[PDB]
RNA sequence: GGGGUAUCGCCAAGCGGUAAGGCACCGGAUUCUGAUUCCGGCAUUCCGAGGUUCGAAUCCUCGUACCCCAGCCA
């Protein structure tokens, strides 16, 4: 429960409403983030809680930012998420007859005007923040003068900026927005959905409450920023033919440490080519962190558990991490695969290999076995040889055994090196009669596969709050490297997580994976204590 | 000027009856993954100072900090 299903449930009790019907309205102008997974699961997750609707509405009011792109992907994210709308999608452009119908009721009512004020000039007459404005001198004109000069703009005959209906309310408000706030502008652009029908396009207020209540919305749910807007939202349904009158209630938005949401932000690093596109795995966006290998539950859990307050936060990354993680050691089949490898060969050895049974599940046996190959030369990591260490490092030291994954209690006797001090191959001893542990792959049958090691996009916790977010971009944000995986890993397909022991949770990446050279992506790391 | 918010390192519950829960962190047991699972510890204190009350995070003052609004963006 959160402050807005207990206003929900006064409702219910208190006969207001019988149905609860919400929205989830995102403007296309780019791909959808984990902060608007927050909206949806609210918004959605109220809908089925209470047996109601919840709309998926396009707020698609400013054609010069949106484009059609968009539309089809929000659409894919929020079917992924694992949610479906009420009825057919909605567009504010389904509307747009109905707001003009409204717009013109406001002007008959002496309620709304066209102004001339140039574009500057409507921000020199609006006042400050302790400052009143002060009337345009076009504020007086008559219904009659009205209705014509609106006409006029709708008709293409002004050019863009030199006209814009606003609405009549109080120059002096101490709220910035009800200050004649505009209602249309003139843009000669394309739209998305109406073509070149309209050379004038509504502005989010008055759009917005006009369509939650066409749509018979009981509560819409925005973000905190909408508060000083709802004043206007209510004025525009108190003041024209409606029959209904939704209320408006904000949460407080999400904020990730590490991360940028603004798309503004998104579009800079897509745009400037920072990350391979918007569902790039570093990607704070749905689609990104589908392609990371995130499930779609691991969200609703994560938007389960920051709660739905007033209060500004910033969770941090260790929140998300710990959804996924979850959820990939349940139901994750573990596999064998080596990042960094240097051979190992084991000198004991006689033939050419033999076959180990090992568990898909260490902790679940249903899940069933499989058999991996094993033989004399095999590939391990790097990081876990060392050729001297204290007690506390329980890998391969260059003198007493460790146990290899499944397999044989080897034991380190001698290295050989390259040139430059750096190891190439190390030999060793085996006892049989065993079957301090290591993963490994026996290079006999070792698939190359490519691995992408991702790491926090940016350097700082708030790149939001810098002068400049690109400069604090981290190049460490991938790491690319060549390793070896079991063999069985050449059935795996994009999007199904897997585990690899020792390492973390990874997955094929759809963009890049082919035939011989697939790509593994980390979708996160075990903890690494 | 106006509109909001203040409870653990990060979130968060609490609604006059004596500070849930999660992440992180520290131990300790188990483990052929330094994972997982288990055990236990983690707010005498709820922005501050006064006051009301048997009892206040919660009521009443009076301060303080932060966030939002001056797009013909949403
Ligand atoms: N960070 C966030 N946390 C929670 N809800 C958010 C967040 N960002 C957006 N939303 C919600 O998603 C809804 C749709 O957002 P919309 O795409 O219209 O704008 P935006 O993404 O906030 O702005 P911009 O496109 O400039 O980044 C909003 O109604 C809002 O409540």
């Amino acid at each position: 429960t959160n402050f807005i299903r207990q206003i929900i449930d006064e409702d219910l009790a208190s006969g207001k409403h019988t149905t609860v019907h919400t929205r989830f309205p995102p403007e296309p102008n780019g791909y959808l983030h984990i902060g608007h997974a927050k909206s949806i699961c609210l918004n959605f997750g109220i809908a089925q809680d209470y047996k109601g609707q919840c709309n998926l509405r396009f707020d698609d009011t400013n054609p010069v930012k949106e484009d059609i792109e968009y539309v089809e992907s929000i659409k894919n994210d929020v079917e992924w998420l694992g949610f479906h709308w009420s009825g057919n999608v909605r567009y504010s452009s389904d509307y747009f007859d109905q707001l003009h119908a409204y717009a013109i009721e406001l002007i008959n009512k002496g309620l709304a005007y066209v102004d001339e004020l140039t574009p500057e000039q409507i921000r020199e007459y609006r006042g400050t923040l302790t400052q009143p404005g002060k009337n345009s001198p076009y504020r007086d004109r008559s219904v009659e003068e009205n209705l014509a000069l609106f006409e006029k703009m709708r008709a293409g005959g002004f050019e863009e900026g030199k006209a814009c209906l606003r609405a009549k309310i109080d120059m002096a408000s101490p709220f910035i927005v009800m200050r004649d706030p505009v209602l249309y502008r003139i843009k000669f652009a394309e739209h998305h959905q109406t073509g070149n029908k309209w050379c004038i396009y509504p502005m989010y207020d008055f759009t917005h409450c006009i369509s939650d209540a066409l749509e018979g919305i009981t509560h819409s749910l925005c973000t905190l920023e909408f508060q000083n807007n709802r004043r206007l939202y209510d004025w525009v349904l108190d003041n024209i033919t409606i029959p209904v009158h939704p209320r408006q209630y904000e949460f407080s938005r999400l904020n990730l440490e590490y991360t940028v949401m603004s798309k503004r932000k998104l579009n800079l690093l897509v745009t400037d080519k920072h990350v391979e596109g918007w569902d790039d795995p570093r990607m704070p966006t749905i689609s990104g962190l589908r392609r990371r290998g995130y499930t779609a539950a691991s969200i609703r859990e994560f938007c389960k558990r920051i709660g739905v307050t007033k209060q500004d936060n910033t969770i941090e990354m260790a929140s998300l991490e710990s959804c996924i993680r979850e959820d990939l050691n349940e139901n994750a089949p573990r596999a064998m695969a080596v990042i960094d490898p240097v051979k190992l060969v084991i000198e004991n050895y006689q033939g050419e290999g033999e076959m180990v049974t090992m568990p898909n599940h260490p902790n679940k046996p249903e899940m069933g076995s499989r058999q991996v190959p094993f033989s004399g030369e095999i590939w391990i990591d790097r990081a876990d040889f060392r050729e001297e260490a204290n007690k506390q490092y329980k890998r391969l030291v260059l003198g007493k055994e460790v146990r290899l994954r499944n397999a044989y209690v080897i034991k380190a006797e001698r290295v050989e090196k390259d040139a430059e001090g750096n190891i190439t191959t190390i030999f060793c001893t085996y006892d049989a009669d065993t079957l301090g542990v290591i993963h490994w792959v026996s290079a006999a049958h070792a698939l190359p596969v490519e691995i992408r090691l991702y790491d926090r996009l940016f350097s700082v916790p708030n790149p939001g709050a810098a002068d400049d977010f690109l400069s604090v971009i981290n190049p460490e944000s991938l790491v690319i490297k060549q390793g070896f995986a079991e063999p069985s890993l050449k059935d795996a397909v994009a999007g199904k997580a897997f585990q690899f022991e020792r390492e973390g949770y990874f997955c094929l990446d759809s963009r890049h994976s082919t035939a011989e050279k697939p790509v593994f992506n980390r979708t996160v790391g075990l903890r690494d204590t």
